[PDB]
């Protein structure tokens, strides 16, 4: 059982940076190909990244593929953009988990979806990801998530079916802020979805 | 001897894909990852790539890539984009080799060196790649090429030094047109140029 398949993780921030070391950690299968794709620099905020080793204003990708050196035996490629309408040909690969934040998202995310399960990939991504550290993490497709929940809400309106979702489900609006315990819980049961979904492939 | 350090080329058409096809068959040595930049996708016309199996519509990159299968111990990397001003970002490495054509290349050609160099790369392009078949095939530093060539000409009023190039010299000024022969020859002394290169790095 080596690795097989490609997994685009399209965001690769405090969330995206857990799962990618995730995957890239996985033996005895898993993935052979991790594309990683995020336009944004380590900060000084970004202590979770400063604390494995990356340097301020080091593409977050870059650092990422660092970690896979000469004669590691899977493939990590970043590309340091953002996914925009204008670039979705960065995305296919069998798999692709969303994880990105900042602004307005949900507009990307769908065009992301659309354009990855026309390509025949299968498609994950987050419903919510704050809370304080004591919160139930849950997994749903799109069709039976919470229609109150605005994520869920946005993606059924624009006709997206077949489609996972991981979280917490408490978003923006609501107290929680993200705690680092969260994030990995959140991400080793992405991990765990996304491996479902490669195996389907 | 084993593969180390990184070749970008700009460019993956038909002298481009010719460059990649070399360095991705070194053994004993060459690079270990391989990363090819280039915005164009197979056309009909295209006959060395659907020669080797390519299809009409593919990206050029994503074909070199999938050569590049599960098992192959380097890593080559395709990013269907065309380097512009807002992307240089995508140019690193070790070495950075420019092979494009099609519009108005000199501007990004100089915007590549120099956002190479300043990373640290060290930087490789043609002087002309036109001919019928035997014409000589040189390689001249820049600050030692003749100025009567408009490439030349061009990078040395805009300061660029420390730049490889290679070619017949022949223009569109000339009334040779590119033939498949010249391109072989001109990628195999591309291809010595950019090993020396990656050596001495
Ligand atoms: N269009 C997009 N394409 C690629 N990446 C994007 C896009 N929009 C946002 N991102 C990336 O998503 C990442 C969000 O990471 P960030 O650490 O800010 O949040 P997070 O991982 O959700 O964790 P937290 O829950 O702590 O905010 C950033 O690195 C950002 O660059
Ligand atoms: N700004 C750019 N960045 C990346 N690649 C580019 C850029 N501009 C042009 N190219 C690429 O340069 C390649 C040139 O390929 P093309 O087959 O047309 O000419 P060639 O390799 O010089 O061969 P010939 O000499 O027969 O014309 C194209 O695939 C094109 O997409």
């Amino acid at each position: 059982k080596v690795p097989h398949g490609e997994v685009t993780l399209v965001g690769a921030g405090r969330l995206g940076f857990r799962t990618a070391l995730n995957l890239m950690q996985i033996h005895r299968g898993g993935p052979e190909r991790i594309k990683v794709i995020d336009g944004q620099k380590v900060s000084a905020d970004d202590l979770i990244f400063r604390l494995m080793g990356a340097k301020i204003g080091e593409y977050k990708v870059k650092f990422i593929e660092s970690l896979a050196c000469d004669g590691f035996s899977r493939t990590v490629q970043g590309i340091p953009e953002y996914i925009t309408g204008d670039n979705l040909r960065l995305i296919g690969g069998d798999v692709v988990c969303v994880e990105i934040a900042g602004g307005d998202t949900l507009p990307i995310t769908t065009e992301i979806i659309r354009y990855a399960q026309e390509r025949g990939a299968a498609t994950i991504s987050t419903m919510g990801v704050f809370g304080i550290g004591e919160e139930d993490v849950s997994v749903v497709d799109i069709d039976e998530a919470d229609p109150e929940n605005p994520i869920a809400a946005y993606l059924q309106a624009e006709g997206i079916h077949e489609h996972v979702l991981v979280g917490t489900g408490k978003l923006i609006r609501d107290w929680e802020p993200v705690t680092p315990h969260v994030l990995d819980r959140v991400s080793e049961v992405m991990t765990a979805e996304i491996l479902k979904l490669l195996r389907g492939a």
